[PDB]
């Protein structure tokens, strides 16, 4: 990169200070996942932008999953899992499971990576200081709704307390795992989660990592992959996506629907996706906005 | 307890107003662990005690342990140890099971049973917000020094950070993990941790809660249980008790010379032992002062 | 009480934990006259507890009367009264009187008493910092309401620069006097004075020192004895009793009409009523609520 | 006055600014006793200047006497005093009587005339909120030093807290009565407790109200008054003046020693001699400053 | 001077404190210019009475004039005008000589006046900070609006910012520029700036220094100077008057209907007519207040 | 720079975080002329950098010169100079000029410039708040000091006003003007006093922007010029250097030997060379440290 001229370097760092106004002092929440939380480098260059955001008085809040660390978990301890249609039941030994790989073995790493940096990362659950609690939620399988256990969607959120914790300059490390309103801990999906934190604390941008490079219309059409959209163009186009990209998508209505300025869904597998994203108009991600 | 007449009720009560005074606005650091974290009723009356200073204006802070559930946990994932002398070698892979059993488990528990009376609670380990390292420690077997993995002593506390944590009003529940001053994560005895931690807050008080009434000088002769001891004679005394008590009572002389007030040993299988031993002259427990 | 087995010293002060979570950094406004301020043991024992509440971070407010030493030292001063129906003319002799005694004289043994345990009592009137205001009230004697001199009832409270005292840490011992628009100094019921101060500052509990076990729905009757009752019962049973208790009863209604989540009429010849009140089931005094 | 040309009145107001630059943020004590204190005019214009003072963002704290009321008030109660030498011994029944009228009498009239002009004055002793102690003071009679009862000096003061109450803008009537290390109150001579009240605080500037012109040296020699002297001067001249100026020049040397810049002796049969004396060069007082 | 009584110079004194009071933490706006402004005496009172506002705790902003020194540098400079009506057309290169001097000369010999009393003085337009913006304005030329350039009045106000700034303890001294919505400053006539600060700031009172004793009603008759007049009286008045009264007329008018309790034209000749106007009841202004 | 891949767009604003990180809070000094001050293209460059800087929580401190423009104006004011060595002597009569010319005319653009991107800039010299005092310098010509009129040296800063200003948010844009202890204002050469706060504030850094690409030793040989150099180098070589570079070189030994950790001779000709210098390694400045 150093046979790049200088004069270039200086223009591609000028051009990102449209953006350091736009998101200065505001909250940035980003869902984390798939191949950026699973390959080594796309995981420190993760936890690199994390505090490239923090020491531009930016304030992201980073909200994890981690499906198939619990699943290898699982076999690693021989539990036998029941599936309601494509779901595994959410028993009370599979919940102490995901929690403590969630929150004891996922979040730490990428604390770990974002602290590497400085005292920056702190992980939390809904737990800790009642920050969110959670509510049953149950599920559709080939047309009936039904149980599967203790997993839910987030119910309420200290905002206050989560806000707190932010303007004192930490960047909080979320595990969506919260007790309902009669202290039983629920697992909660985290696309859906961060949807809520971002709408919970006014947000000024939900970042959506995932393994792909955008929105597809028509998927395998490359032509049809999409740049920006409006939630009510995109909710009539729902029914037809992939099944992985259900979740995303609805994080991102719930999210822009609820007020959040816009939710982009950009492709993890690229390394600093978020610094391009945030910084360039060269993102390969799409923005959904209000409309 | 009705048929205790309102006027003794009255005068019990009045006679914990010394110790408020004592601990207002002070840090008491709680080493948790024993029959009281894995009975039921010793647990839920742990955590209302942690409630009750807290709405007193006094600043508990919790670190406990859980070794016999890591162990429990390693025989479930059939991960077979190395053990020289009566030693368990860390290796990275015991680390993060212990990590998760740690933070991901038993510091869990907790949280959510003090959360129960407010929000309260908030789990961390060294890892998060820096809070504090550790520095890769030896053992003695049998006379010689020797290496047992990832293990270690907490090595700087960020003191600050901390206290504001408490003084937000929270409780915190420590696991004893820390990284090193390379980023690799430790595991610290919980014992010698919580001498740590309270010497570096300026704790007013170390609560060691323990398996047993007390020290005893010439353990079985149950005359020769001692009520308060000075470092100086605790010290020579060290070589000379069961094998489960040096860490308990290393941890109060560590304390105790560092310059916290008072160290105390106490019964951990007594219903509210930290309110009897805080609030009481009836207490169990055998008090470690300077000298 | 050390004969007092150490399990059931620790279930006294655990059952008082419920109402620390409830009082925690409110406000408890307390009257207090009567064998409680004349006997010595009850007097030192009532300092104490405002001590107790003061070291918990509750937030007491003591409103204190002083008839019968008014009385006394007009006596001493040769000053004779003037009597409309039982009531004696405040002339501007007989208030300088009542305002020395209750302000220089009563106020100062309560503010050394309890400052014995701490720089917390400070003593004030109305006049200080005009921290609230006297209407000139009339009374009525065998049909016809009339002038008895200047005796008034609380006009407004300064509220905000109370709770700054108050949250300065201070404990208000209230003498009640107060200049009215004019600048006139009024002497005021120091029951009723007590409601308004309670009502004034968003109080959450009301507490009537009285020289009774409670309110008697039909005195002598010892089954008559009632627990708790509601504002609108209350009311309508208020012209039948004691001459004594008008006041007091008057008070509880003011103040739990007035928002004041409760008001209690409690023994004062009780040692330490005030902790058996606030943190015991068991207590004698009968409490208000609003209906 | 209005006779007076505007363009004099624009000019005293002018050369009051070299003194509102030199006083503001500062604190000024003031010793108040006397004919300033008796008369009806002298009184509403001491504490209009008080009020001034406060208006101008300089923070009086007033130090008030009352000598020959206590003594009245001694009279109509019938209390036959002990005399040695030209002292009352100060028994219990003598204090509670000092206290009372000093804090219940004489402290109320002025903080009513203050608080004609607003929230400012708040009347206390060194027993609320444990402000100031008092050591117990032997007194030379002819030759030997003997005990008068509870008559004492200024031992400590809560320097923190009485600014704090000056920082909030409150302006502190003193009545000189407070506790000494046992609890027991003492009375303390009011112009010794003005000087230490001044030094502990930090004062610029020391105001001691007499019925006075000034210090002469040769009284009753008109030409003999002086305008200005040292410290070492005027300590060599002080065996030598009137039995009245004695404890207020004592004062004015403990509180210049002690660090206060000047200490004055301002007539106080001169209305508005504070206005005067602070903010015009043609005042009759005599500075005094360390030398 | 000092032949003056010393009796009369404390009742002058006193006599300040009810305006003390009235304007004890408030905000006074001064428009200053005129002979205020050229004569050397009176250069250094009107300094000298913004230091002794702000030594009382008053908060002067002052707005400056100085358009016959912007005439002056363009003929030394030999910049040709262009004059429609009797109004010079302000080019970009009028208002760079224009911004010059405001800014770069007049408001610097007064922030270095009244700078040799303190650190208060400091100097802005509305460039600074984005402190204020500017509309263009037009002019009525005989009948016609016409464009005469870069010359508007006050858009909006950053009224935060600006208290801010004053509650630091500074004397905002400001020169009438500021930018449009596009980033073009503009000049901005003096005293209807002073108008618009005034009323954004919600000032106490506003004073225009003027080289007049005051409003005639029928200039010459010297009988017809009014002492004080509602705004609707002198909104019939105004087509009345002496081409230079209208400016200042106008600037009371949309104060004091804006919400200014008063606004004041008073005589600049007059040395520290800022104090004897705001401390002394023989005033020779002419106060305006709404009706 | 669209035809630029993503990826190296991604690679560039990521190296720039380990200088994001060390300049995290800090204080970066910029002198600010030549070409960087003169061109259009480099001035809105320029001030879009302060805007960056302020966006990342970097605290900017603009000095700015301006010598050319005050001869102009000189020359269009027909203001005939007096030379002593090739220097001018700065009669009252051309420190006015220079005064109205830096801060109304020069400071002006660059707070207009700024401010397009917010409200950042604000003007200041060091008459404004005291912020900065000078002394009369004397300079050397050919052999013998000699007197050039007002002109000087900063003395002292009020270091802890600069820095509320700074905390504040603001960034202040310096006109290199303040009085001496006697209220005269003088010019002071605008390298020296960037020197001078850059030291009084603890700067980070020294930005000097040059007309030039960085420090040669052997001008004109090419390979002669150097890419960092310790102060106690730099100074044998002083001597040495072309007429323009010493100034910009005393402005570095002043600022490194005085405690800030780098002063940096930067191309003020290159576009956003601060974001070269500052976020990136492939800056042509020279870097000045201490030995
Ligand atoms: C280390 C720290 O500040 C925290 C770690 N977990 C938290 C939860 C709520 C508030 C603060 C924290
Ligand atoms: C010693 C003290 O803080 C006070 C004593 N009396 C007061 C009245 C209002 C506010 C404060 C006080
Ligand atoms: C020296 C100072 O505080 C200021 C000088 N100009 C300013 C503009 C806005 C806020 C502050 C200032």
């Amino acid at each position: 990169i150093e046979a790049l001229p200088t004069h270039i370097k200086a223009q591609v760092l000028a051009e990102a200070l449209p953006w350091l106004k736009q998101l200065h002092g505001k909250v940035v929440v980003v869902k984390y996942g798939g191949n950026a939380m699973t390959d080594d480098t796309l995981r420190r260059a993760f936890a690199a932008d994390m505090a490239f955001l923090r020491n531009c008085g930016i304030h992201p809040v980073v909200v994890h999953g981690g499906g198939p660390q619990i699943t290898a978990m699982l076999r690693r301890l021989g539990i036998e899992g029941d599936f309601k249609g494509g779901f595994r039941v959410t028993t009370p030994e599979v919940l102490d499971v995901a929690r403590m790989v969630l929150f004891g073995q996922v979040g730490r790493e990428l604390v770990n990576l974002i602290n590497a940096h400085g005292p920056y990362a702190v992980g939390i659950t809904g737990e800790d200081a009642q920050l969110f609690t959670a509510v049953r939620r149950s599920v559709t399988v080939d047309g009936v709704a039904t149980d599967i256990g203790l997993v839910g969607d987030v119910d309420q959120v200290n905002t206050a307390a989560m806000l707190d914790l932010v303007a004192a300059g930490r960047i909080p490390v979320v595990s969506t795992l919260a007790p309902d309103a009669d202290g039983v801990v629920h697992n909660i999906n985290a696309d859906t989660a961060a949807a809520a934190v971002a709408e919970a604390l006014g947000a000024e941008k939900l970042l959506m990592l995932t393994d792909i490079d955008g929105l597809y219309t028509r998927w395998p059409d490359r032509d049809s992959l999409v740049s920006e959209i409006d939630t009510g163009t995109l909710a009539q186009l729902l029914p037809t996506l992939e099944s992985g990209m259900v979740p995303k998508v609805e994080a991102c209505l719930r999210a822009v629907i609820g007020g959040v300025p816009s939710a982009h869904i950009i492709d993890g597998r690229v390394t600093h996706c978020v610094l391009v994203e945030l910084f360039t108009d060269a993102g390969t991600g799409t923005k959904v906005v209000r409309g």
